[PDB]
């Protein structure tokens, strides 16, 4: 079994901004969310080959996890909020999609995105 390419982190061609509303997403959203008892199941890709679920990138298309999301936020690589929230709703997503109403990995997203509609609610006005 293989995983995938994780998603990319760094890219010359994308054009790059700091906003203070970005700002806010590293310092606020991610880490509240990073430090979290329930965020290790989404702090790096999923590796399907040593979780024994060969089926895991045939059903996620757009895979997506904190730990890419910390990355791109620290190497500036998002141009909007939007963008980055984005990514986050994927990684939510992904895991209601690919899981089971009820499981303890679904319970563990429900409470760390209850977390981010929180503090997504006070995002700054640029
Ligand atoms: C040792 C350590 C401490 N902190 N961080 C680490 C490194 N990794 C340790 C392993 N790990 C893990 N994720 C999962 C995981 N995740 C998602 C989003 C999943 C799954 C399975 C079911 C379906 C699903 O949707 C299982 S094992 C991720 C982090």
């Amino acid at each position: 079994s293989m995983n995938p390419p994780p998603p990319e982190t760094s890219n010359p061609n994308k054009p790059k901004r700091q906003t203070n509303q970005l700002q806010y997403l590293l310092r606020v959203v991610l880490k509240t969310l990073w430090k979290h008892q329930f965020a290790w199941p989404f702090q790096q890709p999923v590796d399907a080959v040593k979780l024994n679920l060969p089926d895991y990138y045939k059903i996620i298309k757009t895979p997506m996890d904190m730990g890419t999301i910390k990355k791109r936020l620290e190497n500036n690589y998002y141009w909007n909020a939007q963008e980055c929230i984005q990514d986050f709703n994927t990684m939510f997503t992904n895991c209601y999609i690919y899981n089971k109403p009820g499981d303890d990995i679904v319970l563990m997203a429900e409470a760390l995105e209850k977390l981010f509609l929180q503090k997504i609610n006070e995002l700054p006005t640029e």
